[PDB]
């Protein structure tokens, strides 16, 4: 698409955004994802099922009510809410940094 | 609505936004949509069902766990995650270009 100027200036901004800011957001989001996923898998489903459910909760799906082998679902509940609000404030910080 | 000044200035900005920036985002999003849809249909559901499921995943619906006739669902999984993160960075690039 380089050659179309009004699309090439749209194209090189994609390279500028993935090079600069979305990699930092991914680098913080992976360690928050592991720090919650190992926690929820230590609460006992498995590891790769809980991290997939966490990513489905991020993109906008996934039931959350009563998971199996919970000792106390109140702590599972507010751990999940703490993850969601931390992902929200991380997304907001990322978008205002790449606005800045 | 032209004649109401505080609504006519709201009205002509709709024409400015669809003329300038959302068409470029659609022009990149259609070729990403085809490049993932032909891929997922080559993994075998059909073509028009997989692209409809991809659009329902974009607007915020659609189950994603185990689709039929997958050779290996790990590659289907991270192809879907790669599509979702590419749509997210494309949306972010579009919104900061029309902020710019």
């Amino acid at each position: 698409t380089r050659g179309f100027q009004s699309m090439g200036m749209y194209s090189v901004m994609i390279q500028k955004v993935i090079l600069h800011d979305v990699l930092k957001f991914l680098f913080v989001y992976i360690v928050f994802l592991l720090g919650f996923g190992v926690a929820l898998a230590s609460l006992i489903g498995s590891f790769s099922d809980a991290v997939l459910e966490l990513f489905k909760l991020t993109i906008g799906l996934g039931d959350l009510n009563i998971q199996q082998n919970s000792k106390y679902p109140i702590l599972f509940l507010f751990l999940l809410i703490t993850y969601v609000i931390l992902t929200f404030v991380l997304l907001l910080n990322m978008l205002i940094a790449l606005m800045g």
